[PDB]
């Protein structure tokens, strides 16, 4: 015997054992007498129009693929609830935190940054770890990573960021060129970067690793009152890590290491499950906070900001189809339920925008109308109609206009959103100079020990040896802005390793 | 009070006025709270990407057209029921044929062929008749016209017919010259021509115009034992036609007559109904026939093969959304239950590619998955996977590969085809110089009356007094090589209009 | 001998009669042996796969269609160039106006509103009078109608108002009852309704109207100031317009009228031109302007700010290929080259996104690179990669990233736009009681004579009539609150009109 | 300095040092002012809607991606030309064999066959071996692997392998239960199983590996005789292998191995080049073959059908952009000059209709005009017209019909296919069991020597231990069938395996 997931089919014909084989049919239901030998003339003739089994298999098999995500392509997907243990209704008025006990079913999905489909799991990258709320009052997509904050903060840079850490657009290789000239050019990813070399980079599968919003949010409770809040979900089974020398074995010996352990976990009861805190910023502190608070690169500091548990996520069910259930998911930051609203970070703002728009082009017009995706315990109701692919009954025969004496849907006026006052010039401004070195050195110096920075070290300069001498020169100096001894040790390794 | 067709937003208030109106949200389920003012910063100022609600709706505008139907664009739509009358078990084992007194669900579209989407319903030009049945052996698809004949015999040469039908491709306009240089060089056009340009060219409304499947079908019956046949399905209503003078009035008085005509008609409970008949001729038979027996410009004489009557076609139920359950009607020619089977007509050898293939140009990949082209009494179950804009559970975790030994569907051997034996060189055979005036002579002289010869005329001669004279000559000869007396009329005419 | 439109075809050939046929291939390039007659096993045989020719062509043939406009669908196409004639350089520094005498390619389509493809062109409708310039510093898409103001003032209610005059979802028919519903319960749409029913509602084709930018427009000079402006450019060959009767015959008898009037008019030489004006206000006058100054239903009075003279729009070379060079047009608002910016103006502020949006939808990602939307007269380089259909380069091996130490392209920051102060609450605004009479009382005393105000009474209640009796009601009220004769007028007419 | 293809960066600045970058654009070509901050109200503000550059490059971002291939989705591209070197004019007259010392440009892509986008370059699966000739009578599209047989011998089987060989639907992980359940069920896998379990299942990069077209292809001289050929492309740099140690090693060490060795051997001058052979059967000789000769599970052994040489394939030049290039390209084994004509082999006849059907999905519905799949030497001419992103004039004003009196493009009589005579019925005929054994017998023990066959059973048997019991006794039961000490030896090491 062997492990759940190679048993698999194996499961599903000992569930089947009673009944009958179902019929084979055609796409349009029409049974087939023999699909194993093709329509020809003569046993050794040439293949007829005639066989539209044949065609109408082949057709759709020309047509499974889809393009896949143009970042986090490889995931993991499983499904489970959400329970709220604590009492915030002061600071929200979200019906997912009504009152304690109550439960909403959630869909997870864990993925990688850069590799492709088909890259192994036990790399270093950050860590997707996104998370959607099926709630009565629309959906609520929490799209976190494994990390409170990322490389840079305005969201132009990101389709470069992104071409620089894939492959070169001629040699179709990954380039550490590409790699560090960006990270040396923009050292606002200083942050990010010391997080990502450490042994947190390498997450022992997705059970073992936290997840954050990273961004500023709002929060908005019953008498309109509003604060900024940051969500963190800790794992409850503790954070491990892979070494180095692990993760390169496995990424050859097992490339779906965390697929795999996911589904074995749940299959066993072996049930995961994080704790969902919150911090708190009031509008007040927001303006005497010493950096810019919707500055993703930056954090909130725990002794000035402490963690306010709401409650856990559980996941305790597998996919049954893959294709279905987690290829086809999407995640909209914008999909927020009254109670819960963006910040005006500038890199959120730009997420607002990005996933829906690209959710067109790979799922389709219509991609809400898709199972997984459908807000499916909250009625969708309004005046859109049509697209390809339209799928209920597309709101029948209801006057699609608006307004109309007809008693077509109605607005909402308590979910109205909350209103800021902001006042200054409408020009593009710049962040390439907020603090980008401070809370950099509070990691390096206090956070992590003597072996931790050899180690962050030694995985910096295993990684930046490839680059051009100009570019390591820069990129050492970013690090010296940090800590002298930051650059010094990596300077040190890189005149070893270019011999 | 008006028509029925006007008052449909009134009465579906009235139908509603029980129950309060729905709350408005977005395509994601969230209540909008303002719906007629966007989110700018200041009375009298600009627009925020915040606004979501103006974004979401705006996105859905922008994407609610899909292409219109190469052919047959206008159309109009209703749904009811085929009923057996009669017994025809002995030529086809359709369960759609089993026993009296069956009913099946049926799906109908009338449309013109060359008119665009906005043009005016009363105009000559053939009609649509696409009627689908909703079988448990999956659906059928009769895509039928208002005509028993076509206007060639080839496929390879249907791409160009519409392009000589339709706009001019540097005027865009209706080009006289290409009509005629067609049917002036392909005289197997005749036949239908006769047709077209006849009192029925202007049908008084869809309902009461008869309908044919025009195309030779094999009926394969419990024994293996095969049948040609012809679908001939008439108006119980009664042949009915507008005159020139009516017709060109309520072009411009209502481009939508026979819409509105068959809407009204099935809400104040008149009922349409078509007769099915089937005219039957042996393998035998086939072989003695005088000219080709699949040659789509032939009829076959009723005196020689009379009508076997088997059913009843009603409609009795309008669509509720036109878009959802009339414009994504996809009808296949290739959807063919067992029992019912395609001759080597060769025109309808070419329809067995060419409807599945637009269908998944116009709607999608997974078009069949649409309600109305679901086969909703089949159940549908293969090894096809994927594709855009997926909607069930793909088929869930069955095993997606045959043969294969954990019992996923398996073939059925009683819906193999009927063999034929076929003996020839492979080779493209022309058929140009078939038969291509003795039935078009017989129409002229015994089965229209001397005031329908002196109309005929004059219907064809106010169309090709446009074309150029060199064609007008060539025409007019082709007309005399059915009659001399048919080619002289319209030479006689055409004497006049050209001054 | 007939008029130009209609011998296309013989010209075609007589341009040719010189050289001899090309050969008939494949999509691929491979010459054809017969396209006539289908690869069959015997003459009455079934049809091959094998048949490749047959495939290749009907594929193409089934994916002929594209979407059509969701507005503006009808519409006829011509090109030619604009020249300068006066000195505005104190007003914008854009290139398309730098010198008087310089001329800049541009492009031309004419449509109507809520027809379909094949609707006629002699019906009561707003004219779409669009310009593309191709200047050096990018295309400037100037998308104008034949009328100065709109029905509405906030983009939210667009898709409604296109709704209400498109068909009804479930009978496809037009319906006076969504018209004036909407109209009635919208008064703001008074004023623009009241030019609709007049005379000009029914150009004499194409070239006996004006056309407007409505908006209003913000210009840019060299030293960095700005003022707002309007756009006119009006006919040369003079107003022009058809009565109700003659409008109604030519429905029927040309419904490509003002197709066939263009391109006859450009193929004899008689080139249709306009001319081109703007009006001036400065930011001082803006605030102290009786109305919002971007309020579309507004005008800027003659007398208060006169037409400053620019240059001559002319029309001098007809499409070769009307799918290739006017179906797929596509214009921008948003296309706008450094002098020319837009006003907070609410509507047009929502056609900076709607535009490129349904675009890449009806089109492709890639529109702006078929050709006649290319910016052929500049040089397009930037970060954009890929997208379905890439047909350039796709730029190369350049580096894709920004910023970039490999000299990839560069900003200019003399392209940087006008910054202006705005302050206030970001909230929703209403702008439903603007002042919705002043301008129309003026229109209906001041600018129509006893004639043209009685038949605007009878046009209006022609089709007022069909609408319910508290429709009615309430759209005479609204005409009342311009003028106690306004609507008394119309309701002595709808009187009889209602038996 | 490093190897050529990480200076590709380097050496393109290298290449431009002499000019001054481009200026940075929009897509339409309107320049920028700032690409690196986000237009917002004050410096913590919100995004706004007029940040057009924002969204012009974000919505190019998000449609970056299309489908990757179904089947061999990782690959490799390079360019290069043909040369005839010999004289087969007497065999075929298609015009790339001309005449000794003809050049045509070829493209090539390498590729593995199950792994996705993202997968290892050095594991164990067949390579694909694609060429497209650039001929004037239109692209020709042989596309190879590098083995003579594949698996399978009719084509409706094809889906089902390919699930087979990939990843579980429920899992997404692969199977060997899969793999070896459809390899046990069909024998007819053994022989291209063994050639893929032995040492040439891992070739050290693509230039030191073999390409065969496989299938039997016909060829047609100038008088009309014909004979069919397989056509082998044999590696002028010696085959050379990699060991299942150094495969393995190199999957997580260079996942891209054969990727880089390609780029590097051709940018450091070492062009690799195949000799393309070719054998030959006359119509004769198939008759009395005794097996069938167009079984693709089988060879044409050497002895009675020598290798007839023919010319070189010789690659000379990296693609400048992979993704325009090398992942836009499209092989069609439909695109075949006259001279060459497919056999009747079930499986190539499939092929057929699968690659221009999956095209159009992946790439387009005018896929054949992006530039690398252009018949770019061909002219293009014919009766098809628009689609999606139609780009070059559309073929003008043409006319689109025929046949037609204008002159528009003639059909070709020489270019008419060979005719054969077939007889038989019309059914589906059972090839399971034509001889699954004889050459793989002679294979194991005629080709391979001792050690080979010990490294043959060790590689099967490594494998097949994932695989439950009942189906290791099948497979083994198989491979008895072909030598008792094959089946015994690979039970011998499995009987270890299971502890
Ligand atoms: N006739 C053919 O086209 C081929 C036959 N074979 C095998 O050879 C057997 C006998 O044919 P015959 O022509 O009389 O034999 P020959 O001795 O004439 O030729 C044997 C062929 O086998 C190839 N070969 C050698 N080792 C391997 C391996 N590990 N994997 C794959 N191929 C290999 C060689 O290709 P190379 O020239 O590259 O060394 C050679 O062309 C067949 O049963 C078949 O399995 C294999 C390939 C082609």
């Amino acid at each position: 015997n062997r492990d759940p997931a190679s048993d698999q089919m194996k499961h599903w014909k000992e569930q089947r054992a009673a009944q009958k084989p179902d019929v084979l049919t055609t796409g349009g239901g029409n049974p087939v007498g023999d699909k194993l030998n093709s329509l020809t003339v003569g046993p050794r003739g040439p293949l007829l129009v005639q066989d539209v089994v044949f065609t109408d298999e082949m057709a759709h098999f020309d047509r499974e693929r889809i393009p896949e995500r143009v970042v986090h392509a490889k995931g993991a997907g499983a499904f489970g609830y959400f329970e709220v243990t604590h009492d915030i209704t002061r600071y929200s008025k979200a019906k997912v935190f009504e009152h304690i006990g109550k439960r909403t079913p959630i869909a997870v999905r864990f993925s990688t940054v850069a590799g492709e489909s088909g890259s192994a799991d036990t790399v270093r990258d950050p860590r997707g770890f996104a998370v959607k709320f099926y709630t009565e009052d629309g959906n609520w997509d929490l799209v976190g990573n494994n990390t409170p904050i990322f490389f840079i903060r305005d969201a132009l840079l990101f389709p470069s960021f992104i071409h620089s850490q894939k492959r070169n657009p001629q040699t179709h290789l990954k380039d550490p060129d590409m790699v560090w000239d960006f990270w040396s050019l923009r050292p606002e990813s200083l942050h990010q970067v010391s997080f990502l070399f450490s042994d947190r980079g390498i997450p022992d599968g997705h059970r073992h690793m936290n997840g954050y919003g990273s961004h500023t949010f709002k929060l908005v409770n019953a008498n309109g009152e509003a604060v900024y809040c940051k969500f963190h979900y800790k794992t409850d089974q503790g954070i491990k890590n892979l070494s180095v020398e692990d993760a390169a074995r496995l990424a050859h010996e097992d490339p779906d290491y965390g697929l795999r352990d996911l589904f074995n976990a749940i299959a066993t009861g072996n049930y995961p499950s994080w704790t969902l805190y919150i911090q708190v910023m009031t509008f007040s502190e927001a303006e005497i906070f010493p950096f810019n608070p919707f500055d993703l690169t930056k954090v909130w500091p725990h002794g000035d900001y402490p963690l306010i548990p709401v409650g856990k996520l559980v996941l305790n069910r597998n996919p049954v189809n893959y294709f279905a259930e987690v290829e086809q998911l999407a995640f909209d930051p914008s999909n927020m339920p009254p109670g819960i609203e963006p910040s005006p970070d500038k890199m959120l703002q730009g997420r607002l925008f990005a996933y829906p728009d690209t959710h067109r082009h790979r799922l389709g017009p219509n991609y809400l109308q898709i199972p997984v995706n459908c807000p499916y315990r909250a009625r969708v109701a309004n005046y859109q109609r049509d697209g390809p692919m339209c799928m209920m009954d597309n709101q029948g025969g209801a006057p699609n206009y608006y307004p109309n004496s007809f008693s077509a849907p109605e607005h909402q006026p308590s979910a109205l959103e909350h209103r800021t006052h902001f006042s200054g010039d409408v020009q593009r401004f710049n962040s390439a100079n907020d603090d980008n070195v401070t809370q950099v050195r509070t990691f390096y110096l206090k956070v992590l020990n003597e072996e931790q920075r050899k180690r962050l070290c030694e995985n910096i300069a295993g990684h930046l040896k490839d680059a051009q001498l100009f570019i390591q020169k820069k990129a050492v100096k970013n690090f010296s802005d940090v800590h002298p001894e930051y650059g010094s040790r990596i300077q040190a390794l890189l005149d070893k390793y270019n011999e």
